[PDB]
C-alpha cells in the first residue's frame, strides 16, 4: 500500500534524418506502461528526411519502470509497412522542469537519426495508490460498467484490459472494462449494422472520482439505444500475492510442522530434553529428475527415512520432473508419511510392470480424444502436454485420477506431512535469441508462483486469466496430471523426436545415459514411445501442428516493474544479467506462460531450497543420474555462487568420482549460513554383497544385488515406462538400502545441523 504521484510528459517528435529508401515516414510512440495506447504522427511522402514537429502527452508514475519506444515505419498501403527505425528509451533520465534535447543513432556507424524532445512537469492530481513488492507493482485500477436497455453494439476503451467489446442487442446486456486510473482516454459507442450512425464519446480523465452517464447511441434507420455507465474506483484488493517472504499459509504450516520435527527428531537423536521452537533444525528432501527411474528410487528413499524414523524430521520436500509422480501420487493420501510406504511402492509396482501397448485400449484412446475435443470446446488450447497429460495418468493409474494440487493441503493441515514443491522453468516459446533466458516458477499446495518477481497465487487460480493482479476470469483448477505433464515435460520432446521426423520448419528444437547394444542413444527407446502403437496411429497426425508446451495464462499479466525492481536483493539473485535490464522485456508484460521441465536446463530442484525465509539448515540430495552423481550437485553450486547464496563446496575427490559411495557429505563449517549436504547418488556399491545393513547375504540371494544400472539392456532408462517387477524391487531395495545403511552420517548431520541452530 503506497501512494505516489503522477507527473506530465510531453514527448515532442521534430524531424529524422537519412532514413532508408522504398519512403513515407511516420512515427509511433508507445509506451511500456500503458499498453493499448499508441500515438502516431501524420505520414509524410517521399522525403527521407522528415519533419513532423508533433507533440504527444503521457501521465507517468514515477515508482514504475518506463520505457519509450519510438519506432519509425514506412508506409505502404499494399505490404505490410516495414520499420525504418527504432529506439528504446527508459525516461527516467528526464528530469522534472528541465527540457531534454535527444537525438537517437541507430547504430555505431548507423547514420540514420531521430531529434525529440521531452519536457516533464508536475500535475495537480492527488496521488495514485499503488501496491507494491518494490519489484512488482500493480498501478491503481478503475472500472467501468455499462448496462442496457440485428445491431451490433461496438464499445472501445483504449487502454483498458478488455480494449473492444462487440454484442448484438439482446444477446449482451452488461459489459465491464478494467483500465488504469492514471490514463488519460475514453469510451467509445457504436451501433453497427450489415449509412452508419454515429459514434458517442465519453471522456475518462486521470485518477477522476466514480461518475454516472446515460447517454442515447444512435442506430442505423431505428431511434437511440439508452446505455448507463458508470465509472468506480476498482477495490485495492489483489487475487496475486505480492512479497519476498513465505506466505501466511506456509507459516502456519511450519509453526504445526516443527512440534512434529522436535518430537521425532528427539526420539531419533535420544535427545535429553526437549526441543525450543527456535533450536529445531530445517531439514529438506531434494530430488532431481529422471522419468520412472526417479520416481521408484525416491519411493525406496522415503521408504528408508520412514523406517528409520526420520521421515518425520523433514520440514521441506522438493522435486522436479520423475520425482512429481511420486509426491503427486502420495500427496493425493492426507496421512501418507504416517501409513505404510508399502501399499503405495505396490501400486506402482504393479502398474509400471502392465504392458504399456494393452493400456491404449480403442476405449482408452477414444476417451483421450473426446477430453481433447471438450477442452478445445472450453477455450483451452491443446498441445503435447495435454496428450502427455492423459498418457501419463493412464500409465500411473489406469483412470481418470481426480485429485488436483489444492486438495493436498489436507496433507498439511496437522503438519503431519512435509511441505511439497514442485519446480518448472518459465521460458520465452519460439525466439531463437533468448535461448537462455529462464525463470523459476514454484509450485505448492498453498501458492505457485515467481521467486523471481516475488508474486505468487493459490494453486486452485493458476491457469486463471488475470490483469494487474486482479482475477478476470476463473479457470477450473485441472486434475493433477495436468501439472505432472508440465513438470515432466521433457517426455514431450522425446515423444517428438520418436513420432517425427523432423528434417522440417519447426525449429522449437530445444533438443535436450548408457547407450544401447547398437552403441546408439537409449533415449527415445521404450515401447509405448514407438511410432507405429495403436497411440501413435491415433494421434500422431492429430499432434502435428501444435507446440511442446503448455500456453498458461500468465497471472502477472499487466502488472508493471518498480522503477528500482534492478537493485532489489532478491530480484537481483534471480536475475538473468542481460534480458533482465531490459524491463520492457520481462515477463509482466505477457498475456502467457511457457512452462517447461527443469531437465531441460539444470537437472536439480534445489531453487526451492533457498527461497527466503525457507533458512535450510540440512538438505538431503537425492540424485537420480545413471552417469555423473555430482554434475548437478556442481551446476547448482556455480549457480548458487554466480548469486551469492550461500552453499558448499562440492568438490568429490577422483576417487569419489571412480567410484562414488552411498552417502557425501558437503558442508563448510567456516560458513554456519550455508546449509548441510548430504548427497545419495544413484549407485550399486555395498548393496552387492550386502541384503541389509551390515549383513552378508546368502548366495541364493546374491541375485537380489545384481541392479542393471550401467550396461546396454539397462531397464532403468529415461524413457522406459515399463519395469518387470523384478526389476522395479532391486531398484527400489538398492534405495531403501542405501539410506538404511547411511543412518549414522544422516543422524550426525542432523547433530550438526542441531548445534548450528
Amino acid at each position: 500500500g503506497e501512494a505516489s504521484t503522477c507527473w506530465q510528459l510531453t514527448v515532442r517528435v521534430l524531424e529524422a534524418r537519412n532514413l532508408r529508401w522504398a519512403a513515407d515516414p511516420y512515427v509511433i510512440l508507445q509506451l511500456s506502461t500503458a499498453p493499448g495506447m499508441k500515438f502516431k504522427t501524420k505520414t509524410l511522402t517521399d522525403t527521407s528526411h522528415p519533419v513532423w514537429n508533433e507533440a504527444f502527452r503521457f501521465l507517468i508514475q514515477s515508482q514504475v519502470k518506463n520505457v519509450l519506444e519510438l519506432s519509425i515505419y514506412d508506409e505502404d498501403s499494399v505490404t505490410e509497412d516495414d520499420i525504418c527505425f527504432k529506439v528504446l528509451y527508459d525516461i527516467s533520465e528526464v528530469l522534472p522542469g528541465k527540457l531534454l534535447r535527444k537525438t537517437f543513432s541507430q547504430s555505431p556507424q548507423g547514420e540514420e537519426e531521430l531529434d525529440v524532445e521531452f519536457l516533464m512537469e508536475e500535475t495537480s492530481d492527488r496521488p495514485e495508490n499503488l501496491i507494491t513488492n518494490k519489484v512488482i507493482v500493480a498501478r491503481e485500477l478503475s472500472c467501468l460498467d455499462v448496462h442496457l436497455d440485428k445491431l451490433e453494439l461496438e464499445l472501445v476503451l483504449k487502454g483498458s484490459y478488455e480494449d473492444t467489446q462487440t454484442s448484438f442487442l439482446g444477446t449482451a446486456s452488461a459489459f465491464r472494462f478494467h483500465y488504469m486510473a492514471a490514463l488519460e482516454t475514453e469510451l467509445s459507442g457504436r451501433l453497427r449494422s450489415s449509412n452508419s450512425a454515429g459514434y458517442l464519446t465519453v471522456p475518462l480523465r486521470p485518477l477522476t472520482i466514480g461518475k454516472e452517464v446515460t447517454m442515447d447511441v444512435p442506430a442505423p434507420n431505428a431511434p437511440g439505444v439508452r446505455l448507463q455507465l458508470k465509472a468506480e474506483g476498482c477495490p485495492e484488493e489483489l487475487a496475486v500475492h505480492l512479497g519476498f517472504n513465505l506466505c501466511a499459509e506456509e507459516q502456519a504450516f511450519l509453526s504445526r510442522r516443527k512440534q512434529v520435527v522436535a518430537k521425532a527428531l528427539k526420539q531419533a537423536l535420544q535427545l535429553d530434553r526437549d526441543l525450543q521452537e527456535d533450536e529445531v533444525p530445517v531439514v529438506g528432501i531434494m530430488a532431481t529428475g529422471g522419468g520412472a527411474r526417479a520416481m521408484t528410487s525416491l519411493y525406496g528413499h522415503l521408504l528408508a527415512l520412514q523406517k528409520l524414523g526420520l521421515l518425520d524430521c523433514v520440514t521441506y520436500f522438493s522435486g522436479i520432473s520423475g520425482s512429481t509422480w511420486t509426491m503427486a501420487h502420495l500427496y493425493g493420501d492426507p496421512e501418507w508419511s504416517q501409513r505404510d510406504l508399502e501399499g503405495p511402492i505396490r501400486y506402482a509396482r504393479e502398474h509400471l510392470a502392465k504392458s504399456k501397448l494393452e493400456v491404449f485400449s480403442p476405449e482408452r484412446l477414444a476417451s483421450y480424444r473426446r477430453e481433447l475435443e471438450l477442452r478445445a470446446e472450453q477455450g483451452h488450447p491443446t498441445t503435447f502436454v495435454d496428450l502427455w497429460a492423459l498418457v501419463l495418468e493412464s500409465m500411473l493409474h489406469g483412470q481418470v485420477m481426480d485429485q488436483k494440487l489444492s486438495g493436498q493441503r489436507a496433507a498439511l493441515e496437522r503438519g503431519q506431512n512435509p511441505l511439497p514443491l514442485y519446480l518448472s522453468l518459465n521460458v520465452k516459446e519460439n525466439n531463437l535469441e533468448t535461448l537462455d533466458f529462464k525463470e523459476w516458477v514454484e509450485f505448492s499446495p498453498y501458492e505457485v508462483g515467481f521467486l523471481k518477481y516475488g508474486a505468487f497465487v493459490p494453486p486452485e487460480l493458476f491457469g486463471s486469466e488475470f490483469f494487474m493482479g486482479r482475477l478476470m476470469r476463473r479457470i477450473p483448477e485441472p486434475r493433477i496430471c495436468f501439472l505432472e505433464a508440465i513438470w515432466s515435460n521433457i517426455f514431450s520432446l522425446n515423444l517428438l523426436d520418436a513420432w517425427y521426423d523432423l528434417t522440417s520448419s519447426g525449429e522449437s528444437w530445444k533438443q535436450h545415459e548408457p547407450l544401447t547394444t547398437s552403441g546408439t542413444s537409449s533415449r527415445l527407446e521404450a515401447s509405448w514411445l514407438q511410432p507405429g502403437t495403436a497411440l501413435a496411429q491415433a494421434f500422431k497426425g492429430f499432434l502435428t501442428g501444435r507446440p511442446l508446451h503448455q500456453r498458461s495464462p500468465n497471472f502477472l499479466q499487466g502488472l508493471q516493474l518498480h522503477q528500482d525492481y534492478c537493485s532489489h536483493k532478491d530480484f537481483s539473485t534471480w536475475a538473468d544479467y542481460q534480458l533482465d535490464s531490459m524491463p520492457s522485456q520481462l515477463t509482466p508484460k505477457e498475456p502467457r506462460l511457457c512452462l517447461v521441465d527443469a531437465a531441460y536446463f539444470i537437472n536439480t530442484s534445489s531453487p526451492s531450497m533457498f527461497r527466503p525465509g525457507r533458512r535450510l539448515d540440512l538438505i538431503l540430495s537425492f540424485d537420480y543420474s545413471l552417469s555423473a552423481p555430482f554434475e548437478a550437485l556442481q551446476q547448482t553450486e556455480l549457480y548458487c555462487r554466480a548469486r551469492g547464496l550461500p552453499f558448499p563446496r562440492v568438490e568429490p575427490s577422483p576417487q569419489d568420482q571412480h567410484q562414488p559411495r552411498e552417502c557425501h557429505l558437503f558442508s563448510d563449517p567456516a560458513c554456519p549460513e550455508a546449509p548441510i549436504l548430504l548427497h545419495f547418488p544413484l549407485v550399486n556399491a555395498s548393496f552387492k554383497d550386502h541384503s541389509a545393513p551390515g549383513v552378508q547375504r546368502s548366495p541364493a540371494e546374491l541375485q537380489g544385488g545384481q541392479v542393471d544400472l550401467t550396461g546396454a539392456t539397462c531397464p532403468y532408462t529415461l524413457s522406459n515406462m515399463t519395469y518387470k517387477e523384478e526389476d522395479f524391487e532391486r531398484l527400489l531395495r538398492l534405495s531403501d538400502y542405501n539410506v538404511q545403511t547411511s543412518q549414522g552420517a544422516i543422524l550426525q548431520a542432523l547433530r550438526t545441523a542441531l548445534k548450528h541452530r
